[PDB]
């Protein structure tokens, strides 16, 4: 644990249990029904509970844990990870976080990932002896904290713009790198926390492809064998 | 269309809706019951279905349309995409072949792409006047053939190996470079087409790294502002 490795945080993610306020609205109540679960330990889908979703804050962004899934199947998949090159973490937008160890396998198919991370949150850290999975409480900075990083780069629509390509020999001037995605559809980041604003392009992507540029760039350049 | 672009071609993919020797066995019942559609009609999904593949051929590999959406979530929202250099394609384990207009936003949750697929298995081209997406019976030479492509690579473990910084300089030096993925877990290919065997990595690597590997690589090389 002292060689480069690119500490990627899926930061704000839309991932979170259905929240309290809507725990008892139609929608929530014949989804929790149907499912044979009780409605605050299911994770929120917005294409299912989108009726539901109506009139609650941020309500229209809030509820896409599909962003979350592809971007880990990108990251842990990467190649980048298995040269062990590569911390991933989640940063939800209510302030918990998961850790992720390198080894994990995530579900291919989204609605076994959703049974985990149904799991994940009602138990804390799964499976139960291996933990590969682990949440808490939360924030950012809290957590940057925890890395100590020696830089902080936050992907951002409105940053100083690099050729994805330069960024991975940016980040490869660095020990120990963290890289901060939105996890989210749309929208301004929630937390704001230093770190230096970069666009990879001009018109924006989506959480994924930003994943996918970043990891490639950097695998290029850390990657000795490349 | 006188531009270079990738040719990309996600081939005998693991999407298919019920095969006819199991539209009578329970699981698919009981799942086409709940789901309140007729079985000849759903996409064969074996996290779901599997109870119902212990005896279908080649049964453990089928059903994993999940590979595919992560594929197109990849290469749609690409930026080589956005940059009008990438024709995108799929086809199928049935040959059967999908031409995706790039302009296609797919569904970024699994279930709505599931519906998607069911849609356009049943009407053939969705929707009905933009034809975003259409379906034909196809093998995979024929739609090579369509392409007429300058060279073809198949990606495939047992390939000559490149850096994936490289090959994108390879695929620059062509005018049309058709690019072959897998579109099933594991596994050989069953379709046997002429083209060069690439492994861009020793390890074997899930589809769409290989996506976002082949894609990026290209991107640097062909996207002049890069
Ligand atoms: O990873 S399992 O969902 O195929
Ligand atoms: O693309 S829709 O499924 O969010």
């Amino acid at each position: 644990e002292e060689k480069k490795r690119l500490h990627l945080i899926i930061a704000d993610a839309e991932l979170e249990t259905v929240p309290p306020e809507i725990l008892d609205h139609p929608a929530i109540v014949n989804y929790a029904k149907r499912r044979k679960k009780r409605p605050e330990k299911i994770i929120l889908d917005s294409t299912y509970h989108h009726a539901a979703l109506r009139q609650l804050e941020d309500g229209e962004r809030r509820g896409r844990p599909d962003i979350v899934h592809i971007c880990l199947l990108n990251a842990l998949d990467s190649i980048l990870n298995k040269e062990d090159r590569l911390r991933v973490y989640v940063h939800t937008r209510n302030d918990y976080v998961i850790y992720i160890k390198p080894e994990t396998r995530l579900p291919r198919n989204y609605n076994r990932f959703i049974g985990l991370m149904e799991n994940l949150f009602e138990k804390g850290a799964v499976p139960e002896d291996l933990e590969l999975l682990r949440m808490e409480k939360k924030t950012l900075n809290e957590l940057i904290e925890e890395i100590n990083p020696d830089v902080v780069f936050i992907m951002h629509e409105e940053g100083e713009l690099m050729i994805p390509k330069n960024f991975g020999k940016l980040l490869d001037k660095f020990k120990k790198p963290t890289v901060i995605v939105g996890g989210f559809p749309h929208g301004d980041f929630k937390s704001k926390v230093d770190g230096v604003k970069i666009s990879l392009y001009r018109e924006p992507l989506m959480a994924w492809t930003i994943v996918n540029e970043v990891i490639v760039s950097y695998e290029w350049e850390v990657i000795k064998k490349f």
